[PDB]
């Protein structure tokens, strides 16, 4: 109902520098797969780093202050950005650090991308308690030519 989506890298490693320390093409696929026509919700940092409005979805960008383009939709806290989403039946909120942390506990699924990189950074996806979450879905992907990393596709239940 609310959902996480992140892809982690060793340590929980998610970002360096306001980038993604890996290119995973078929990554990006999966996120893109699991997020169309669903509301998304990120931090202005995560607005920053992706650049311009992901399409098919409505982007809610989380900020204390004024927002700074109306291709997409600003909130200045957790409770008006889960309003702003609208009447529906899942919302994907796609980070950064501190938008996980604080989406966490209201959260009934994740979607996590187990990357097998070692990444130097500055952001993480929360350590979250395990007890709480039962595996339901896991695809391992070897490295191949386009990705330069095996990966695994998780989805997390809250029990
Ligand atoms: N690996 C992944 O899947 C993944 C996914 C997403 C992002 N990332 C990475 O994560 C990094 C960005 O994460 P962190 O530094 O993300 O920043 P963030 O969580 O994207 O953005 C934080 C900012 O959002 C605003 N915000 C957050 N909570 C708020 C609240 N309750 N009320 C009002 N404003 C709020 C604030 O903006 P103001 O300062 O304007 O108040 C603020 O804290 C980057 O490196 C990015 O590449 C990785
Ligand atoms: N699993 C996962 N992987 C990520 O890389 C990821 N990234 C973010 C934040 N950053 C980004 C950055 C770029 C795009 C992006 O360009 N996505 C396209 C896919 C098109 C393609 O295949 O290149 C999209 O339309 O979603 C999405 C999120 C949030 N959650 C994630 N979750």
């Amino acid at each position: 109902m609310i959902s996480l989506i992140a892809a982690l890298a060793v340590d929980r490693v998610i970002g360096m520098e306001n980038a993604m320390p890996w290119n995973l093409p078929a990554d990006l696929a999966w996120f893109k797969r699991n997020t169309l026509n669903k509301p998304v919700i990120m931090g202005r940092h995560t607005w920053e780093s992706i650049g311009r409005p992901l399409p098919g979805r409505k982007n809610i960008i989380l900020s204390s202050q004024p927002g700074t383009d109306d291709r997409v939709t600003w909130v200045k806290s957790v409770d008006e950005a889960i309003a702003a989403c609208g009447d529906v039946p899942e919302i994907m909120v796609i980070g950064g650090g501190r938008v996980y942390e604080q989406f966490l506990p209201k959260a009934q699924k994740l979607y996590l991308t187990h990357i097998d990189a070692e990444v130097e950074g500055d952001t993480h996806f929360p350590d979250y308690e395990p007890d709480d979450w039962e595996s339901v879905f896991s695809e391992f992907h070897d490295a191949d030519a386009q990705n330069s990393h095996s990966y695994c596709f998780e989805i997390l239940e809250r029990r």
